[PDB]
């Protein structure tokens, strides 16, 4: 053909998106990785995904795992392989080592199974192939070199076949060499990695296309996460700068707020509320949210420092109840803690979340709290996630951070988000007369005008009233003022 | 010959700079690199230009890959070899191995090939030739001792034959030995490193050219794109300092900014605009990109912080409006997140775009959204980039900054471009009687006078305002100025 390679989807949710399509047609894509990265799981969801969504026959090739444990395992994921098998679709050609004995099983091996797989492909009428950890095969008793060979042997007997292949291999190190034998890499055309990388006391799994020769691909590791509905990727530096913005407002709870920012948030856009330990952030979402239930709209609330009866508790004592927003469906409560898991798994949460009850509204109190410990580059990245998402699909988000220090602050955040929010709402102590009192800046603000006053607020049981600026002093941001003024009232 | 060693173009985009011409005519360059750095690709695009811009004849060497294969793969880039090599110019020799079987056929190996090579030369008059993974051969089973004799004896043929070679390697450690069997590095004249190091889930190509006998040439990696186009090397280092530079003036779309840096910006000047979050960089930028067609002047406007969208929007509540701008074909809007790409690659888009649509003004919002993430040091390479080569064109360029600490920030850019930029404006927040007024100091102008006061400014549906200074406080620089009555 005088074209560029094409490519079959995978329908891997992600994949097609890194891989400009999928993958290139009668070609071998190598996918390698080491002990449970998703390996198997992802030749599956390969078959899988052809049979039901483009009715394209396959056969899954397995030397280590029984035909039996494949169909079984594949019941995690809510796929009946034993239908497809009977229906003529599937076709698990079993090339396993039976449990008794037998020497010499290296050269009509490869040959007698070529045929094998032929007669499969041939018989079933399959275009989509998946060969299951090579790698234990010539690991009967084999060198570097036998290895290349025998590989180039099976790509290319394959390739004449018209295939589109997904063979598999097992690795050592997480970042060490490809696969086993330091020879697939280049004896493939596509080079797939699969990665469990520890780092810390978390797993982070990535995948990254290492080659498409012929076409083009994203470059690098993406993360992902194994679901019950397979492995599922995210794109993140893939993700489009098109959101959609309107100049629809929404209201934050408190009017007075509302007022400060040119009358209340806009429908689109991502909000942030900073500032030191018990300044009021959680008071601010909690009335975010009820907002979005007194007017019949669906709001979630991701907390990740409190629970899901201190945050009732609490509420009911500022007068909103969150009991009713529950009942009447509207307002829906997650809490979890951020070390359960690592950035990756509470980004799909979250967008699970999301997707079952099609929020209007949403508020993650604490980003501050996810970036504990996570590397600044993990934490950023995943904020473009939440941000990204909510961005694109006409969520308001609203955020909490924490300030690492009260009084002094000298940066709105300290893993500098800053550019990536659309409104910043800034709360801080400030010290008067030996007393600490709260001070509400809406200290930007996109699309609106908004005000520039320090003004101070109080916290009772009605919520947050906001008061007036402290115009006689000096030094209000550093939290410790002066007074002012040096002429009262006197004669002529 | 009794003179400098003649180099032969490669036409590889930014690769003859780096060495200096070309690759040293007669001799074999051994290019080595691990899987997926674009060692295939180089030594077609080697063969494929010298038949293209100077009817260079070109063998090309197979070992592994298939010839339909070879062909095919290259339509990605445009590239018909199926017609080259029915025109005689180009002659792909197939030496893989038999899909199907034997062991005894190639028992005169190493010198059958070079008679089939060398018949091969003679035939299409071949004066590139490109042999590619050489490594897969003895991945038979074979010692480096043995490796390094082959190797030689092969090399040595073709040098005499006088054919100027290109031999690719295989690696594993992105930065180990050269080669396999750490015997190709010497047994080669000139020695190039691919590299995809990763780094942080980002990749990064860069090229290496080790060493040359006999000649100079470009130490150290440059880093390169492998694009619809083929390799595509910047060698950045090889910019010169040979920038145009006028004294015609051009605006800011702020008459009163214009006026505080006496008369304008400078048509050939790299202007900064650094300030807080939310102290109004874009709302200059807008200014600025608009100010260009008003005047019948492209523009293009990166953003990498919000979108065409929301842009969109908030343009239209300064005044303006951009909608026009992209229809009349005076603006172009871009957009993306720093995260979708590398540093190497966004200064290719960069470029990329300027030269279809040969913009007047550029605007990058948010430099310091790019520097997320990155290296310092690799970094300033990008800035050195982008604003060497608009610099180079002619091109008026409105970078943005946001300093990380809103209020007594202690230096104009945590990332330090200062002192790559002609032209800075300063935007910092002043606490005045509880509340946050704004404020706008032209700080500084390489080739004018400029206002030096710090003038305080309002931000209105009309636009910025930029009124007086503070002059009865003190410490205005600190945020939390000292009003003295
Ligand atoms: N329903 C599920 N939900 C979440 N994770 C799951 C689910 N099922 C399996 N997993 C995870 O995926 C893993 C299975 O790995 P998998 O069988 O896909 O291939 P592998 O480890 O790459 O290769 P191989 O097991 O053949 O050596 C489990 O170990 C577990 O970590
Ligand atoms: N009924 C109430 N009356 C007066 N003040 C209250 C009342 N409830 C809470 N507060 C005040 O509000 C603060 C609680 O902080 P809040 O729930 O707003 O979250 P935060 O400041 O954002 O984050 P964190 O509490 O984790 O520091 C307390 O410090 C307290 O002074
Ligand atoms: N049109 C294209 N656009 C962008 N990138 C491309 C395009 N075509 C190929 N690529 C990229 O270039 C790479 C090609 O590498 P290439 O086949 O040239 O040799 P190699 O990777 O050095 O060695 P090997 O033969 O072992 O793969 C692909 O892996 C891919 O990342
Ligand atoms: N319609 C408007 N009317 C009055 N003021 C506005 C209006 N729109 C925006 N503003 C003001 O302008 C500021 C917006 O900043 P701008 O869009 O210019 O970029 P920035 O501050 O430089 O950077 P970033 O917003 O990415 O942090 C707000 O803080 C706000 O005070
Ligand atoms: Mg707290
Ligand atoms: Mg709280
Ligand atoms: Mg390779
Ligand atoms: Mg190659
Ligand atoms: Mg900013
Ligand atoms: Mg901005």
């Amino acid at each position: 053909e005088h074209q560029a390679i094409a490519k079959m989807r995978t329908m891997i949710e992600g994949f097609d998106d890194i891989s400009h399509g999928g993958l290139p047609i009668g070609r071998s894509t190598l996918v390698s990785g080491t002990s449970g990265t998703g390996k198997t799981l992802f030749s599956i969801q390969f078959l899988y995904n052809g049979i039901i969504e483009f009715d394209e026959p396959g056969v899954f090739v397995t030397f280590e795992e029984t035909p039996q444990d494949i169909i079984k395992n594949a019941r995690s994921f809510g796929w009946d392989l034993a239908k497809l098998v009977d229906e003529g679709k599937l076709f698990i050609l079993d090339a396993s080592p039976d449990p008794e004995g037998q020497e010499v099983v290296g050269g009509f091996d490869l040959s007698a199974l070529i045929e094998r797989i032929n007669y499969a492909i041939q018989k079933y009428r399959a275009r989509r192939v998946s060969i299951d950890s090579v790698t234990s095969v010539f690991q009967q008793y084999d060198a570097s070199s036998v290895v290349r060979r025998e590989l180039f042997r099976l790509v290319a007997r394959l390739k004449q076949i018209g295939a589109t292949t997904v063979m598999t291999t097992e690795r050592i190190e997480e970042y060490g060499p490809i696969a086993r034998y330091g020879v697939e890499e280049f004896v493939s055309d596509n080079v797939v990695i699969l990665r469990n990388v520890l780092e810390g006391e978390r797993r982070r799994r990535t995948l990254e296309i290492l080659k498409l020769r012929g076409t083009s691909h994203m470059k690098g590791e993406y993360p992902f996460t194994i679901t019950d509905h397979g492995i599922n990727i995210f794109p993140l530096g893939a993700m489009r700068l098109t959101q959609r913005s309107s100049n629809v407002r929404v209201s934050s709870g408190v009017v007075r707020l509302d007022e400060m920012c040119g009358g209340g948030f806009f429908k689109d856009s991502i909000i942030l509320a900073t500032g030191a330990t018990g300044t009021g952030k959680t008071l601010l979402v909690s009335r975010f949210v009820e907002n979005a239930c007194a007017n019949k709209e669906r709001a979630i609330l991701f907390a990740y420092e409190e629970s899901r009866a201190q945050l009732l508790r609490n509420a009911y004592s500022w007068g909103m109840d969150f009991e009713e927003m529950e009942r009447q469906n509207l307002l829906k409560i997650v809490c979890a803690y951020p070390e359960s898991a690592g950035l990756e798994d509470h980004l799909q949460i979250i967008k699970s979340e999301i997707n079952d009850f099609k929020p209007a509204r949403i508020a993650i109190d604490s980003l501050s709290a996810l970036a504990r410990g996570v590397s600044n580059n993990a934490f950023r990245q995943f904020v473009i996630g939440v941000t990204g998402y909510a961005k694109q699909e006409e969520i308001t988000g609203l955020f909490t951070n924490t300030s690492d220090q009260f009084m002094g602050a000298h940066s709105i955040t300290d893993s500098h988000i800053e550019e990536i929010t659309d409104t910043i709402i800034l709360l801080q102590y400030v010290e008067i007369r030996g007393e600490m009192s709260r001070a509400i800046n809406v200290f930007k603000m996109r699309g609106s005008w908004h005000d520039k006053a320090i003004r101070e607020f109080m916290i009772s049981d009605k919520g947050p009233d906001i008061k007036d600026s402290f115009r006689n002093f000096e030094r209000i941001i550093s939290g410790s003022p002066t007074r002012i003024t040096v002429d009262e009232k006197s004669e002529l």
